[PDB]
């Protein structure tokens, strides 16, 4: 993961705007 943060990016907003589906666990080593 060195330019995961194309991926990323997309996923913060994604995220914000939607905002579901997310264990506990599942939150990138929390």
């Amino acid at each position: 993961m060195k330019t995961i943060l194309r991926f990323v990016a997309g996923y913060d907003i994604a995220s914000h705007k939607k905002k579901t589906g997310g264990y506990p666990w599942e939150r990138g080593k929390a």
